[PDB]
């Protein structure tokens, strides 16, 4: 009997399509009951016991009710402003900015922590940031990590913080969710920084340690950069930069 | 001539767009209905035989009919509780969570049943998931099979386990479906735990065997983890579980 | 004058969002109208010449138009279980006892003819299916082919038959095309069953023609699976089919 | 502070919305004005002065009021039609025809001239077909280029013309390219029939100039054949190349 | 409560939804209005005192209200033009065309400064463009980059400019760039010209700079083309480079 129906609702998003209609209805009828009632009586004293309704000039032959229309013109006049004003202010809810929501995803699997170095890093140029931390187990997981804290999560940027292993079988993994993490920042239009540090870049653990830690000090600085001071980096453009050693101009 | 018209509204899906209307219209006929012919008089007894509609007071030569404005002021006052409160149960019964879904895709193909293990594994963790099980031929196949899940089945994860073969044409279609997986996830917004296993990396049948029910034991246990205790995985975070 | 508004609609596809409306309101009438005019007359034989609209009671200083009311609450009573009803039926859909139907793609330019056997083995697995061929030159051509079996020819799978050559730069289109199948069925939520045939994969033509006919009878018989005894597969779940 | 609202509605698109609206709200009144004011009288002439509104027969103490239902009734009958018409009218600007029109991608940085072959060899299997070509400079353009002829200039078909060259960096980008095209024909649900002729693919000049145009014409044949006479391919479902 | 319901509406968007009503509503009214309070008594000076509302002629037995209908008719023409027109400006704000703007996304990674040459190039031809120049870090970024300046910013095409590094860790990054920049171009159905240069591809540092600013240079010329002078490119039409 009911039931149906109220699937029926969840599954279409009737529901909130509907109250649309309500408040159509009701504030148009509120607004008007007011410049009827209230507003035109004021506005009309000298028409007789609020006859404005019934008010009307002659010209020879024709009768013209203005009363009626004058009623309806401050109406329209009346909820104009309701609707001019109801969308200024929610234009103003939109264009406040709250402070910049970094997202951070990183590994268990991976062998070193390099969301501590980042996040401390990024705090340190700007106390004033966000961090959002969520970890999955693999690469495999980093893609629809991001992608979830870019939309569902409202993070303006993401790190995506991975150790691709130095098996083959590890680099194919390691491609493929770079890839994913492509796709994920285009759906969204925002970007992801990624950072892969691959255990066969590094000769031993010592260095392994210290170069992922790093790479991962040197992309939370672009995190800020790209998020705060853009314009610095146009200025650094074609400058040759480069991931720690030395780097290259003309 | 009647049928373009159910056709056209099936293709626009115009037909529910058309039920908001009744609802809002009808609504709103009964909840003033209500205010109007039972509210405002009991309200107003004042006023005689519910004259309330007529009801005025003079200020000067100023003629303002209030009941008929006080009637739209209570009636606007019902209804908006109407709307304030219709928009709460909405935010409970949608935000408010249920017994975790998962999705177990698996493959005939395969020479290792990995399904059981991981399902046991799952079930022991937390005797509470509701476990849906779909199964398709080739691993070319979890892909469309796993997105189904998690879209038409509600799945709010899927294990997608496979044995690509030995062969390098097993290979490219292992990578590719792989890729899919990953596409799958992204449109979704919802993990796909990927575990294959290739017939090469053991051995033997036995290690093949035992290797596979270890891995899909293992992942299975990354599904409860990311589904119930994902704080615990930032503690592992950058541990080298490898 | 006129086209600018027939193009907007075109552009915006306000028209069908406007004939929500028409039912909306039309639907909305006749349900009151119905009730006003037949219903509480039959209903109120006790209140003069239906008089219902007028009907009252009195409370003290009180007065209720409760017939006025109680036309309301009918009139939503029957526009409830109108609404109640339209959502029943619009739920049905789901009879799909309709007949699956599954499309069948080839290639002008593949040696032989796999559609064939298959369409066969498929009719005969269940004589109730109902098969579209369309047929495209190149395997380049088979995603586009597929999805649109899927979407604009309401297939519920879709074969895709290739032959993809010996030379490498065969192989490329083959992946590339094998690839777009995968979108193609992510974007459908539909199965696209792939069977490709490289001519290498055979030593000669009687191998050749061999070897296609029989993987496209085996793949057909998956269709059927997929499609009608998915439980049937579980069953053969890490059975190493292969 | 006009302002705030016209860009408000510019970016929720509130206005077609709106649009909606006004013609639901005048098509139904004009309707039924039409069916009360003159239908109705002309319907029943046996009651008087049009006084079918307020119809009535007594069925014991029971009194219906069966002119206004009926006046609704005729009412809801013709604007049902309105509907079920305005829906028809609709489903037809989507015929199975409209002279197919056919689009044709080609590079600068291509060697040999395939356009132009395909368009004769196009003309003459069908003279009634309307031929769109742009030209984009590099291999790397055509995906956006067909996707674009395709939507916006409503082309059923595309042909994508190109010469990938000898090197392997230009291999890397043919391949990427043909990749664009697959996805620009799954989002379209429309073919783009693929034409690339490898540098290499022909020893020299004469024979790459040969072998471009010859291709060019055979695919050609398939945008002809796929558009028009699609049971043909069928029947050579045969090993053709 | 409050506060759920405006909640509710920044998670639904309805509050525009709704705005369309009330326009569609007070609007639908305020027409009306008008013709019936004023219009049509000057239409009707014959009726006595405005009575074309009650109007009437007879045909027989037959009593046709035609004053409420030709109240209606008149109303529903003059809301037809209101629409008709509303559709009509609101076209010429969806078509004007100021404008055109170019987008140019470059790197910090990069050894050379390309947009340089490429902004000079692209204000000489046409000293009536408009350029928006945005950086990134690394070559993984352009994608993004550049699908934001085409949907968020406007941008008529834009032009990708890296170099990739020399090692093939580099390569692999490059490549999976440039695929990322066909799907932004097939989802944004515009152009995004891209020019990436490999270290590799140049001996020493001397060419390595010339050669970049050399192609940057060049393609800015293409950006130039497929944006006003179109109908060069097909001339130039597989007459190779």
């Amino acid at each position: 009997l009911f039931s149906e129906f109220k699937e029926f609702l969840y599954e279409y998003k009737v529901i909130p399509l509907a109250i649309a209609f309500i408040m159509g209805i009701a504030s148009t009828a509120l607004i008007k009951s007011f410049v009827d009632n209230i507003i035109m009586p004021i506005i009309t004293p000298f028409v007789p016991g609020g006859g404005w309704e019934t008010a009307t000039v002659e010209l020879g032959p024709i009768v013209i009710s203005w009363g009626a229309f004058l009623g309806e013109l401050v109406n329209f006049i009346i909820i104009a402003f309701a609707v001019f004003i109801i969308a200024k202010k929610v234009l103003q809810e939109e264009k406040v900015e709250k402070t910049k929501k970094v997202g951070i995803v990183d590994t268990t699997f991976a062998r070193v922590d390099m969301a501590s170095i980042a996040i401390k890093k990024l705090k340190e140029l700007s106390p004033n940031i966000k961090i959002i931390r969520k970890t999955v187990p693999g690469i495999k997981d980093l893609p629809v990590a991001c992608k979830k804290l870019l939309e569902e999560e409202g993070c303006d940027i993401v790190m995506a913080l991975g150790m691709p292993g130095k098996a083959e079988k590890d680099k194919v993994c390691a491609h493929e969710a770079s890839l994913g993490l492509m796709l994920a920042q285009l759906m969204t239009n925002k970007h992801i920084i990624e950072v892969f540090v691959h255990e066969d870049e590094a000769k031993d653990d010592k260095e392994l340690d210290w170069l992922a830690k790093r790479r991962a000090e040197e992309h939370a600085e672009n995190v800020y950069y790209l998020l705060f001071k853009p314009e610095y980096l146009t200025r650094m453009a074609g400058k040759g930069l480069r991931q720690g050693f030395e780097d290259a101009g003309p």
